[PDB]
């Protein structure tokens, strides 16, 4: 009846302007309020933020707007010996200090079929893209950048979907940057360079050229932002794991501690 917290980002990391503080427990938290009260976040420059639970084990904290570049963040998870409900006690404290890096926002516009990368407001790259075909479109919304992979075998069975079934797929890809836990990536697609900038051909991922995908892998980092606009899709779920910013601030701030 002990639970161990884990905090991200890790100590000393530099992350993009979309990165939430994440506190992950290894057991379901019965009294969410008790956990929230044990977690104090210091910011410099100071900014308001709030907690919102992504699931029963993980709470996120973020501001109303993307973080200001250069902000220094200290997280004190003072859970040692704290009663988290149903006789479950925190096993340890954890702490972290991290910093917000440059503002990096990449916008994929389905009306132009270009993915434009802006760093502190300035265009540094314009990449033709091919996104989800109309039957399997890319959702609009705000995506937080996660992990990156030099090579990945994308296999829909990872997500419980058989490869030889309607929503299945299996594709070996290079230079993949993850933008959702549901399996959306920016990646290399040499076979669709003709279509990039013209027609959508994918299952939902953002296909770009090999040199552009490698550039993206090299220069876009965890916590940077991808915004998709003007597609025929829906909106990325707020509780994806990297979809936090699709929950409006009024709802996020109200929280879900009594749920």
């Amino acid at each position: 009846h002990l639970t161990m917290p884990y905090v991200m980002p890790g100590d000393g990391e530099v992350v993009g302007v979309g990165e939430p503080v994440a506190i992950r427990f290894d057991e379901n938290i019965a009294d969410r309020g008790a956990a929230e009260k044990a977690i104090k976040i210091t910011t410099n420059p100071p900014v308001e933020g709030a907690f919102y639970w992504l699931n029963n084990r993980e709470v996120r904290w973020r501001p109303e707007h993307f973080w200001k570049p250069g902000t220094a963040v200290d997280v004190a998870v003072n859970t040692y010996g704290v009663d988290l409900g149903e006789g479950m006690f925190g096993e340890d404290n954890v702490q972290t200090h991290f910093t917000i890096g440059d503002e990096v926002i990449a916008t994929a516009d389905d009306n132009t079929k270009i993915l434009t990368v802006r760093v502190n407001g300035e265009v540094v790259k314009s990449m033709p893209t091919s996104m989800g075909k109309d039957s399997t479109p890319t959702a609009n919304g705000i995506y937080i950048v996660g992990s990156r992979y030099k090579h990945i075998i994308m296999d829909s069975s990872t997500y419980g979907v058989p490869v030889n079934s309607p929503n299945g797929y299996r594709t070996d890809v290079d230079w993949a940057t993850q933008i959702s836990y549901s399996g959306v990536f920016v990646h290399s697609a040499p076979w669709s360079v003709g279509a990039q900038g013209h027609t959508n051909t994918s299952h939902g991922c953002l296909n770009v050229s090999p040199s552009n995908a490698q550039w993206f892998y090299d220069h876009v980092k965890r916590g940077d932002i991808v915004e998709v606009v003007n597609t025929v899709g829906g909106t990325l779920p707020g509780i994806d794991g990297l979809g936090d910013w699709n929950i409006p601030w009024d709802q996020w701030r109200a929280g879900n501690a009594k749920a």
